[PDB]
């Protein structure tokens, strides 16, 4: 089933756990912090789905700003940028659903349809 990584009372959790459950589609509840992917895990399935490893950052108003990551990630390594998502699972986007070769971050029906649904 899909590994639906999700993190603490969040409304994009229960939007997604809900919209899973209202097709039928089954889900594993895990945390991103609490069950973080390694860096192995991470390359893994990004080299199977083919999703952005950017856009898995906790993007603006967030961390993002805060560390100013922005500034680094624009000259290192998408290697290093996999390890600082293994270094802090809220640094990962906290709604994420991955299932082998496909995936969905946060909440979009859009997403859901055209990945899980149809």
């Amino acid at each position: 089933m899909i590994k639906f990584y999700q993190y603490k009372n969040c409304t994009t959790c229960k939007k997604a756990a809900k919209f899973l459950d209202e097709y039928g589609v089954s889900y594993e509840p895990i945390d991103i912090v609490q069950h973080t992917p390694t860096i192995n895990e991470f390359k893994t399935i990004i080299a199977n789905t083919g999703v952005e490893i950017n856009k898995l950052f906790n993007t603006h108003g967030a961390k993002y700003r805060e560390l100013d990551l922005k500034n680094k990630l624009q000259t290192l390594s998408d290697d290093e940028k996999l390890e600082l998502l293994s270094s802090d699972g809220m640094l990962v986007k906290r709604p994420l659903a991955v299932m082998g070769d496909k995936i969905t971050l946060g909440f979009k029906e859009d997403q859901y349809k055209e990945t899980w649904l149809a």
